[PDB]
């Protein structure tokens, strides 16, 4: 009986060669093929802050830093550090400016890749659990946010995603968002449709959240040092016919990477009225790096500027770590 399932599996494995190369199935990192380059850059667009980080690696397994945030986060001393072993990564973010907040990340497995990302704050505590379910050409992941329980019941966000290649270059996935907003509140759910078109000339991608709207993106490299991408976001929501809040809207952005040895550069067009630039430079004389950010509003012709400095302490362990850095099996 069950052997026929392994036989159907073998039929899949025979056809697998024809199906093409294996997908890790993570939609968020596929979305990051563009958003690694643009949303992380957008995480870097706040120019209302100076951002200094003072890294002290202790050992290859240990990395200590000090964050000096300003402006929007306003945490000029936010200690942070990360640690780990092969397939183990932990991160600890702490900040103390009247309000207390800290975040801790952890990785629990190799064959059963699982991780946790939880935090506390004065204004909101957050717990994020993720359980990966890696397939042969696909994967699923159980994600949960603030998964509190009731005596005889449960609350919280329990997202279940699945993605599988349908073609050697193209693929499909779903993001089953499920969340319980309360005992009296429902089990809100929505499934995002996800599609990917990973052409080697450009990756197209699209996300249709069932409660949301189709987001699309394109990514290609121009050179081995210059990379570029385009994306579109969409939102639609109905409102009061008498001058209501109709949200039908969309944003298209363009941008590119111009990276150089010891330097990184981002530039993007957010709108006809909005553009951003990010420049980073590593000092060749020392393991420190400088970053400058610009956001220019041409609706009001204003420019938001900011700066970040990150340093790594140099010590004899740094060279010993270069000597001991024989493996990258630590996740990040």
């Amino acid at each position: 009986i069950y052997s026929s399932l392994s036989d159907a599996f073998n039929a899949f494995q025979e056809r697998r060669k024809q199906f093409g190369l294996s997908n890790p199935g993570t939609i968020e990192t596929i979305a990051r093929e563009v958003q690694r380059d643009t949303l992380l850059t957008n995480y870097m667009f706040s120019g209302l802050r100076a951002d200094v980080t003072k890294a002290f690696s202790l050992a290859p397994l240990f990395q200590v830093s000090h964050q000096f945030a300003m402006g929007e986060r306003l945490n000029p001393y936010a200690f942070a550090a990360l640690y780990g072993t092969n397939q183990i990564f932990a991160q600890g973010n702490l900040d103390n400016e009247g309000a207390l907040s800290t975040r801790f990340n952890y990785r629990w497995g190799d064959r059963t890749i699982t991780k946790t990302q939880f935090s506390i704050g004065g204004g909101q505590d957050m717990a994020q659990f993720e359980h990966e379910h890696l397939g042969d050409d696909f994967s699923a992941s159980l994600k949960a946010i603030n998964p509190s329980f009731l005596d005889g019941g449960l609350t919280g966000i329990f997202v279940g995603d699945y993605l599988q290649a349908v073609t050697p270059r193209l693929g499909l996935g779903l993001q089953a968002v499920w969340q319980r907003q309360g005992l009296t509140q429902g089990p809100d759910t929505a499934i995002s449709y996800f599609a990917r078109y990973k052409a080697g000339d450009w990756v197209a991608s699209a996300q249709l959240q069932a409660q949301g709207a189709l987001n699309t993106s394109f990514w290609k490299k121009l050179t081995d040092r210059v990379q570029a991408g385009v994306d579109m976001t969409l939102s639609v929501a109905p409102s009061q016919s008498m001058m209501g809040g109709l949200t039908k809207e969309g944003i298209t952005t363009f941008g590119a990477k111009y990276d150089f040895r010891m330097s990184t550069f981002r530039a993007q067009i957010d709108s006809k009225g909005k553009l951003s630039c990010l420049l980073e430079k590593r000092l060749g004389a020392a393991p420190v790096t400088l970053t400058f950010a610009a956001d220019v509003d041409h609706v009001t012709q204003q420019a938001k500027l900011g700066m970040s400095v990150s340093i790594e302490a140099s010590d004899v362990d740094l060279q010993e770590q270069q000597e001991g850095a024989q493996s990258l099996n630590i996740p990040f």
